[PDB]
């Protein structure tokens, strides 16, 4: 071989299902990335115990996609789980997404599906043009339950009021006048079988793949041979934060063994109005892993470090615009992903773009 | 005229390769190491299976020294299970200590000797060999015909497809008789588990930000294009050489895991059989790691003369054509070879990293 047809730059999801297409096609493929693994935030690993654990935040795939989760299927097994997450709010550990359960328990009714309609409706604040994320829960659940539920979880997560940010953000969690207690109402839910890292190998092990680790693209893209580009990474960065710092927020993990089998009643319990920290995860309930002891992690909300987060609101959408346009612009590269398109996406929403990618790159 | 680019392009991350990579990241020398495997630590590779028991896909790797400065060298990247290994070989269906032993021989023979009788025991059956060669005669001067035939040619046959007469002396001359009662496989002052597996010692091993890691590629896709100026190669060479001068016999294996519901299959880490079946040995990971689980996974050995190299064969034959190729070594320019495969060594892990540390000092004089 004399090069390659296509640096890719980031092995999370979207670099790598992009790896995958290309050299199922036949193209010879670099993948390259600065963390010493693959997988992006998605990758997994057994932790010092034993345990299989997720270093950056608990990750619970959930899909409405057929076409996605086929996808994901012909390189991993499933373990089926849906999702359940408690917030403490009053002292209680209550159902999020807020449902009939979640308001008859904390204020001591025994309201019907049918009444908790009326409820809201008598609750709620009328709003002319929903807009930002105060918007979107007061006029649908009104001011107390905002409060209660996502006012203080919102502050903590963002450094932001719910008034600051785009609708989109607090909309990510419907409200229920069901007795629906699962996170997600996806058609498909289920986790890979032995671990996202297990399923990624699966995904990078063609014989035209060569993946390049705890390396950044501009340390060798002076002196390696390639056609065109797919970058993974922040836009800001790409283009030297030319028009300024693009928000991202970031997250730090403190990670906790126990010498129980279990610590928690869920996977995940929220924390909208106490400590410093927005939630505690617990691995076993979401990877069924059997073990006579327990690892969790605690995310503290941080203004700096890695880029988890874009932050959706118009000053940002702006400012991301400009990038956008550069981006645009670049002839041989091609940007994909949560961080390269500024987009707060899901697992899945990736895999469907870097498959819609691959279609329009060959197709 | 062109890109300098890594000052070292360093082929194979296994022991060889990783040293040398920590090295010379660490003097601030830019380095790309490359496996054509998916993941790093060559042979001594670790990994959580299905079932979540940590294993060795490329069978049993148990550390061991006598050399203060490589125990010393690898405590810079891992903590320690203190382990002393211990293996029983089943002969005439009786689990006995090998190495053999004072216990294996009046276990096998239903004796009573002391250790002051078992040394004018085994005067008594020794036979003499002018000079020792081969690695019957290692055997079978020290301890005679029947404990030959009963613990090292059966197994030794299965292992290599020849028999001891074939090979050189110091394959068998590896597993020592004792007089005494030690049971242990080795003898070693420094005897311990990396705590959290080999494959978390390598990744601190190679965590510079000096160091490139390129999986899933052999070399020869790369060294045309990417610049580098030094090479350091841990692969065969017979390969690196267009094996013009014909094969170089290595010997590989085929393994069988299996995982079983019980907490304990063996009694010892490793059972070896010399008599028996087309496996060469079993062994229980649990007993090596540490780990608790209410599971437990081993691993068959099958030997193989076909598939990666994994042994190179000392016998005179071999070590004619491995001087051959060890003088084309020698002498390319920008190129020097370590490791087991790369230098043609029966090494154990600790014998390689001192290797390695050594190359390394030569490197930098
Ligand atoms: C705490 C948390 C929990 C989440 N939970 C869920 C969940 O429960 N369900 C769900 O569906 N989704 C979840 N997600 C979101 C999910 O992680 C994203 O969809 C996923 O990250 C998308 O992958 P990606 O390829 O776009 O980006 P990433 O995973 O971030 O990968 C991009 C890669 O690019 C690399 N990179 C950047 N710059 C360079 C450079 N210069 N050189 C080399 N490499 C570079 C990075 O190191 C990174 O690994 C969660 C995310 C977080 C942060
Ligand atoms: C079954 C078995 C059991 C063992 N048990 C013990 C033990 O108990 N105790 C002990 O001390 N030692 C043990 N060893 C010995 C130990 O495996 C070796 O000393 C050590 O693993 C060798 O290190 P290395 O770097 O020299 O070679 P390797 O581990 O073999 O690594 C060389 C690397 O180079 C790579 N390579 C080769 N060609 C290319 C190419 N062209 N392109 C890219 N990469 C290439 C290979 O993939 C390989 O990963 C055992 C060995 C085996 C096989
Ligand atoms: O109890 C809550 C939960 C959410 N929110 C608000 O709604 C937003 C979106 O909530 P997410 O649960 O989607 O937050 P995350 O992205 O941080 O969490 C990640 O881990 C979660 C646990 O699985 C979910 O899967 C989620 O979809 C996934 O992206 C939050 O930022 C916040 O503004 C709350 O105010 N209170
Ligand atoms: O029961 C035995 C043991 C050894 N031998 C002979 O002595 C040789 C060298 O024996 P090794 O035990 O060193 O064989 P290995 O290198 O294959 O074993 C590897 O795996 C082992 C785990 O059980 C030990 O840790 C050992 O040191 C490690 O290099 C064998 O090839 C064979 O010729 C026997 O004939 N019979």
């Amino acid at each position: 071989s004399k090069g390659f047809d296509y640096l890719i730059v980031g092995a999370g999801f979207a670099g790598s299902v992009l790896a995958e297409r290309l050299a199922s096609s036949g193209q010879r493929v670099l993948i390259v990335d600065r963390r010493p693994h693959i997988g992006g935030n998605a990758y997994d690993c057994y932790d010092d115990a034993g345990v299989l654990i997720h270093p950056y935040g608990p990750h619970i795939f959930h899909t409405n996609s057929k076409d996605v989760f086929e996808y994901l299927s012909r390189f991993t097994e499933w373990r089926p789980y849906q999702h359940r997450v408690l917030a403490s709010v009053d002292g209680q550990l209550l159902p999020i997404p807020i449902n009939l359960d979640t308001v008859n328990r904390l204020y001591g009714l025994n309201l019907t599906s049918f009444q908790v309609e009326e409820f809201f409706a008598s609750v709620a604040e009328k709003v002319e043009q929903v807009r930002t994320s105060e918007d979107v829960v007061v006029s649908k659940v009104g001011r107390d339950l905002y409060n209660k539920f996502f006012r203080g979880y919102t502050r903590k997560q963002w450094g932001l009021d719910p008034s600051e940010l785009d609708a989109s953000v607090t909309a990510r969690v419907p409200t229920r006048t069901n007795r629906d207690n699962r996170y997600f109402a996806d058609t498909y839910q289920a986790m890979p079988l032995h671990g996202y890292t297990r399923m990624f190998q699966n995904m990078l092990s063609s014989p035209n793949i060569k993946v390049m680790l705890n390396t950044d693209y501009r340390e060798i893209a002076d002196f390696i041979p390639f056609q065109h580009m797919i970058y993974t990474g922040p836009v800001d960065a790409f283009f030297d934060f030319c028009y300024g710092k693009l928000p991202y927020r970031s997250l730090e993990f403190r990670h906790e063994t126990h010498d129980t089998e279990q610590l928690l009643p869920t996977g995940t319990v929220n924390y909208p109005n106490d400590y410093a920290y927005t939630r505690v995860s617990e691995f076993k309930h979401i990877t069924g892993q059997r073990h006579h002891q327990t690892s969790v992690v605690y995310e503290y909300p941080r203004a700096e470090g890695d880029p988890y987060y874009p932050v959706p609101r118009p000053e940002n959408a702006e400012l991301y615009k400009k990038y956008e346009a550069l981006a645009d612009a670049a002839q041989d590269v091609t940007f994909v992903g949560r961080l390269a398109t500024y987009r707060y996406y899901n697992m899945d929403q990736v895999v469907a773009q870097a498959l819609a990618t691959f279609r329009r790159l060959q197709g």
